[PDB]
C-alpha cells in the first residue's frame, strides 16, 4: 500500500484546526501582567517545541518585557550512542525534528516572536547571547537524565562565568501529574507502577493547562534569526518513509492528530479495545512522537479527554488513554530515582552477570532477518518508519533478550537511534522492564512468539503487509512459512 500521513489531515485542515485549538486555550487577557521595565529574557527550547501549555514560555513572558526564543542544534545530538555507537539521532527522527523546528518558528511568529536557530553547544551559545542582549535570565524546562542535566550544569556555569546578572531558571514540565504535587518525593517513588498510579489518582489533581496570550512580542533586534539546519549539513543522509506511517513533525500536526483521533474519527471511545493492534494509524493515539518532542503536552490531552467525556462518551477507553499517560509520567519520575542505573547492564535491580554482544546475532535482529515474521516485520516497520506498536516493542525486546540472549542495551540503543518518539526515560525504562532488570519482578515475562502471533496477528495481516513475500500464503503459513518461502531462522525459540 502507500504511505499514510499521520495525521492524515490536509495542510489546510491542519492550519484551521491549529488556529481553532490555539483559540480555545488562549489567555483571555494579559490585563494583570505588567511587563514594563522587566528587561530581556532568553527562552531556551529543548524537547518542548510548542507554544501551547508551555510554562517556560509563560514564565519568560511574564517576567520580561522582551523575549529571545532560541533553539541550539547541539552537535552531540548527532554523534553516536553511548555503548554501541550507533547514530545518536537516526535520519527519520532527525527529519521529524526539522519539521518541528520549522513549525515552532511559524507558530512563534504568529504571536509576534520568532525562533533564533544556532548550531552548536548550548553552554557556548547561550552565555554569549545573554551577554550580547543583556538578558537577566534564561528559562528552560528541567530535564532528568545524565546527559541533559550535564548540559544544564554547563550552561549554568557558562552564564556565571560572564557575570552574575544572568540566571538559568529551569521549570518542571513534561508530565501529566506535576512533580511538586506528588504524594511523595521521587526518591521514594513506588517501585511498582500500580502503587504509583493508585496513589496519584487518589491524592493528586491534574493541573489545568497553562493559557498563553496571543501576543508575546517583541523580541530584541536580531540581524540573523538563522536557517533551519539541513540533515546533510549535520552529517546525516536524509531518509524518507517509503511505506506505512509517515509522521509529520510539529505542534500544528500534533494537535491535528489529537483532533483527528479524538474528534474527527471518534476513535477514543474504543481505544482500549484496539491498543494492542500493530497495523495502521487507527489502533492507538499515535501521540508519542509529538509528546517526545514536546509538540503537545499531557495537560492539553487531558483537557481534550475531559471535553470528549462531557460531549460524547465517558468509558473505559476514554480513561485508558490517561492510564497510559500515567505510565509515561511514571518512567519520567523513575528516571530521577534510578539515575544512571537506568542505563547499566544490571539495571536498577543491579542484577546478575551474563550477556552476549554477538554482532552477527544483533545485526540479524536489526536488519529483520531473524527468520521469524513477527519479529522481522516489527524491526522492518521500525527502520522504515521510526515507529513500532507497543505490542511489537514488547515482543522484539523479549526476543532479543530471551531468545537471542543479547545484552539488552544493544536493543535499547538501536531503538534510541530509530524511534521518532525516543525518550530516555520511557525507552530505557521499558527496556529494563522487558529485560527483567527493573525493580518490579512481577513484570518479568517471556513473550511466546507463536502465541503472540496467534493473539495479535491471527490472519498474518501484519507480517504480510511488511513482508510482502508472505502475502500469497494462507494464514498458518504466514507465521511458519518455512526456510524456503521465507528464510532460515537465526536461533531456535527458547520456549517449545
Ligand atoms: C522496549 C520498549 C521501548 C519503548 N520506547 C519508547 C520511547 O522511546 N518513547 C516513548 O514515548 N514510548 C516508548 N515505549 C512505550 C510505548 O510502546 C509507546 O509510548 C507507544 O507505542 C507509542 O504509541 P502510541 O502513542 O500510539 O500509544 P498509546 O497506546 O496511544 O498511548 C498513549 C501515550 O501513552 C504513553 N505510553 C503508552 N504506553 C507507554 C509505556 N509503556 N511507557 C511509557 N509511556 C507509554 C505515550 O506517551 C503514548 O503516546 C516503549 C515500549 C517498549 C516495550
Ligand atoms: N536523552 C538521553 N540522555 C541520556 O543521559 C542518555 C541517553 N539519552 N542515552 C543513553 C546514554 C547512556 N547513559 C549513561 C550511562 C552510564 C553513565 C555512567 O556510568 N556514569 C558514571 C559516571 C561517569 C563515568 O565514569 O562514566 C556513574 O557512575 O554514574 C552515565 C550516563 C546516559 N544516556
Amino acid at each position: 500500500d502507500h504511505i499514510h500521513r499521520v495525521p492524515a489531515l490536509t495542510e489546510e485542515e491542519i492550519d484551521s484546526v491549529a488556529i481553532k485549538t490555539f483559540e480555545r486555550y488562549a489567555l483571555p487577557s494579559s490585563s494583570s501582567v505588567k511587563r514594563k521595565g522587566k528587561g530581556v529574557t532568553i527562552l531556551w527550547f529543548r524537547n518542548d517545541l510548542r507554544v501551547l501549555d508551555n510554562d517556560a514560555l509563560y514564565k519568560a513572558w511574564s517576567s520580561s518585557d522582551t523575549i529571545l526564543p532560541v533553539y541550539c542544534l547541539d552537535p552531540r545530538l548527532f554523534h553516536t550512542t553511548h555503548f554501541f555507537n550507533f547514530p545518536k539521532t537516526g535520519a527519520l527522527r532527525g527529519g521529524f525534528l526539522m519539521e518541528c523546528l520549522v513549525d515552532l518558528r511559524k507558530n512563534l511568529m504568529k504571536r509576534g516572536l520568532n525562533l533564533l536557530i544556532r548550531s552548536g553547544k548550548p553552554e557556548e551559545i547561550l552565555p554569549s547571547l545573554a551577554k550580547d542582549f543583556g538578558a537577566r535570565t534564561v528559562f528552560a524546562h528541567k530535564e532528568t537524565c545524565s546527559e541533559e542535566v550535564d548540559v544544564e550544569r554547563l550552561v549554568n556555569q557558562g552564564l556565571k562565568r560572564v557575570g552574575n546578572s544572568t540566571k538559568l531558571e529551569l521549570i518542571w514540565g513534561s508530565t501529566m501529574y506535576h512533580k511538586d504535587d506528588l504524594p511523595f518525593d521521587v526518591f521514594d517513588l513506588p517501585d511498582v507502577y500500580t502503587q504509583f498510579r493508585k496513589s496519584v489518582e487518589a491524592k493528586c489533581s491534574i493541573r489545568s493547562s497553562t493559557r498563553i496570550p496571543l501576543s508575546l512580542g517583541p523580541t530584541p533586534s536580531v540581524d540573523d534569526w538563522g536557517d533551519v539546519p539541513t540533515l546533510e549539513k549535520l552529517g546525516v543522509e536524509p531518509q524518507e518513509v517509503t511505506r506505512g506511517m509517515r509522521f509529520v513533525g510539529g505542534e500544528s500536526a500534533g494537535v491535528g492528530r489529537v483532533f483527528e483521533y479524538f474528534w474527527k474519527k471518534d476513535l477514543l471511545k474504543v481505544y482500549k479495545e484496539t491498543r494492542n493492534g500493530m497495523l495502521g494509524p487507527d489502533y492507538s493515539t499515535k501521540f508519542s512522537p509529538w509528546l517526545a518532542f514536546g509538540c503537545i503536552s499531557p495537560r492539553f490531552i487531558y483537557e481534550e479527554v475531559q471535553r470528549y467525556e462531557k460531549e460524547r462518551v465517558a468509558n473505559n477507553s476514554t480513561y485508558w488513554v490517561l492510564f497510559e499517560l500515567i505510565w509515561r509520567d511514571y518512567f519520567r519520575f523513575l528516571s530521577i530515582k534510578c539515575g544512571n542505573s537506568l542505563f547499566h547492564l544490571g539495571g536498577p535491580r543491579n542484577v546478575q552477570g551474563k550477556w552476549s554482544q554477538d554482532q552477527k546475532l544483533f545485526e540479524s535482529w536489526r536488519d529483520a532477518k531473524t527468520g521469524y515474521p513477527l519479529i522481522d516485520a516489527n524491526m522492518k516497520e521500525l527502520s522504515t518508519t521510526g515507529f513500532m506498536s507497543n505490542r511489537g516493542r514488547q515482543i522484539v525486546c523479549s526476543f532479543l533478550v530471551r531468545d537471542m540472549g543479547l545484552d539488552w542495551r544493544m536493543g535499547a540503543e538501536w531503538f534510541e537511534t530509530c524511534l521518532l518518539d525516543y525518550d530516555p526515560c520511557s525507552n530505557y525504562g521499558n527496556w529494563t522492564y522487558g529485560a527483567g532488570v527493573g525493580n518490579d519482578p512481577r513484570e518479568d515475562r517471556y513473550f511466546s512468539i507463536p502465541k503472540q502471533a496467534q493473539n495479535y496477528d491471527p490472519e498474518g495481516e501484519y507480517v504480510a503487509f511488511w513482508l510482502q513475500q508472505l502475502r500469497r500464503l494462507p494464514k498458518e503459513k504466514r507465521h511458519w512459512p518455512g526456510r524456503l518461502m521465507y528464510m532460515d531462522t537465526v536461533v531456535p525459540l527458547k520456549h517449545g
